[PDB]
């Protein structure tokens, strides 16, 4: 061989490439970070993964879902668009799940009002459509949300570019196990953690808002029966 | 209603979005993080609001403020302006403490100077005129230097991006409590840690220097009584 | 003298300026963080320092250079660069260092070779050269990688800028004391942590390659006699 | 009386019960409400509006209508609750959707707007579904009649402390536990259906997690 070798540029990946140079170029991005404890969140998936007959498994993922799109309506603002003559602010929330493949995207349409097993079999009927067939073009369309986990691979933290049509994303870390302080006579208990960031399009989020979007997700997921209100 | 609805953008707003998309399309960013054991301060802040009778409260962002700019004198570039032709560095301290409002932006002028409780006295009367009614335009000028805090919002971490005549932000989290290692019987203590971003031009501020900054301010809040030298 | 003072613009300041500003103007950037837990590396280092005289002694950087060098051969696209036509991939790795001077860049060539030792001698000659001497220009080509650490300074995390010809950048944080969680009588025990970031030049790296990346070198570090595979 | 004597005239009845267990539902309320600062209060009857609905989706007949030419079958559940008043009946419209507190909000909406002042006769259209509440009277049981677009009534009971067997050195314990009775149309609710129904019911009202699936 040589010191280096080239292979053509793909065309989809210059599609993709043309909408990341165009965003990280016009959108002012920022950055906000907290973390969750997911202990909670980890025994009510486990009950009612029990009592469902494996008919059907779900994931902390739903769980992801079901509270980013109820937090989505709580705070408008972080749910809405950038059209250059007026703010877009979308009543309905529509969810996209930032895929890694061989990076698909399908959409959870409407996930504000579906139930979390719906919308888990609803990701999984779209990654099957995807990971090894052919999509329309309809589920591509990024509408009003991205999600985009990295846990599965190791990654503690991470900050992701977003989307142009959208305003925000949320970058979801590994879960791991913290020694946080306690009442007990040992004086610390194990906690699991979640690091959770947060990009967003600061023309129309300010950061309070973006703080209070932050705040309503952590209090949905470290308080799971709230979900029900 | 319908599937999504409209506001017309706001003409300040778009003030703001111009200096925010101006910004973050020019200054080439980047971001260093620490974290400062806040303890010590928070027992002199006790003692100090003892000593006064109640004639005026001091908050964390008083020292949070002294610091920041005792530190600007130490490590003089990270407290200048990149003009085209120059390097402007100003021996002045004027501090801008980015105040969040329904983002209003008081400086305190000549910071490096004026004591704790003045400090704190002048933010709170720039924040009466602030929240309410109306401010001069010469309090917006955004004068060489920005605080920005977002831990009553429970934020544990975030970067902000600057406004183009500065050459850098401070950003504060949320004030948390860590079990850090000791040496007593147990073996480990509970610690009040915040971690504190700043973000930098670096075409001003190169790595070791931002780092040097960050070194001071640090141990002027880590061993508060050092902030009389 | 005055409220303000005025010095003019360095010639090498605007080169590395221009460096900067182009490629924080294209590159879309993104930002992938993990921890190291790095006893098991200082045990080593401890001991081939011992085994050598004190005829050469071993940094902890110099790992640093092994492993990501090895990692990019076991992923290539983190070491690959963007030609507008075709993505270019090279299966030699050249590692720049990113030493901090009052910005010398040196380059170790070929380190995905040369064992430890050879690469501390190298990085200390090139850092003679350097640090008080004029350097020849053919070292400062930015040649397919950059690491760049800051924990000497006690940054306990950042992300940098990439320089434009590359695609990514590895910036070190100071190694801490962390108290994990254990299985002895006391429940936890102390930890050496580096808190390791990764820039990305984002349409060659795909986020699960980054972080396959971040994997890999993660292994060598924590396990280090995998070097030897 | 015009309605009651003609759908007491027309529709074939039939009354199934059950027992459900409400402890469960007694933390979770006890919890939301502690949860809320006291902005709004929560009743036991929101999380009977809340499960009935979604059990109408699990079991769709038992939430349609008897028109003469064909069995109609909607899709989206409307519930109607039956307030009694010196019959003033406010319809909780799209409750298969809405979560619980805004469903509680809405009810007490609704009888504010009925108890003391004029509703619009677009809130009495009797849409889908009706709900009938009388344990705050100490009534144990009973079985009511039907408005002749729908097909079924849900009838509820006063909660009480039963002596129930159990595991434990003692061998018993205290439970709570409602009487509740459903009414069907049984030209379109045949009984293992109407029993089905009930089955959902009982399982989101014994097991109140599952209501987030």
């Amino acid at each position: 061989t040589g010191v280096f070798t080239d292979i053509p540029i793909s065309n989809i990946r210059r599609v993709i490439a043309q909408r990341l140079m165009q965003s990280k170029q016009t959108i002012p991005h920022y950055y906000l970070s907290i973390d969750v404890n997911m202990g909670e969140v980890l025994l009510v998936r486990k009950e009612l993964n029990k009592i469902l007959e494996g008919r059907s498994k779900i994931s902390v993922n739903d769980f992801i879902i079901k509270a980013s799109a109820l937090a989505c309506l709580k705070v408008p603002e972080a749910n809405s668009s950038w059209m250059d003559t007026v703010i877009r602010q979308n009543h309905v929330v529509d969810v996209s799940v930032a895929v890694s493949t061989p990076l698909i995207t399908p959409i959870v349409f409407n996930a504000h009002i579906k139930g979390v097993e719906t919308i888990a079999n609803d990701v999984v009927s779209l990654a099957t459509k995807a990971r090894e067939g052919k999509l329309q073009p309809h589920e591509f369309q990024g509408g009003t949300f991205t999600i985009s986990n990295l846990g599965m691979f190791g990654i503690k933290n991470f900050s992701a570019i977003i989307n142009p049509p959208q305003a925000c994303i949320l970058a979801i870390g590994a879960s791991e196990d913290k020694l946080v302080p306690a009442d007990n006579e040992k004086g610390f208990d194990v906690a699991s953690m979640m690091s959770v960031t947060l990009s967003c399009d600061h023309r129309v989020v300010d950061g309070a808002v973006g703080a209070q979007w932050l705040a309503e997700f952590r209090k949905y997921l470290e308080k799971p029966i709230t979900m029900l209100l």
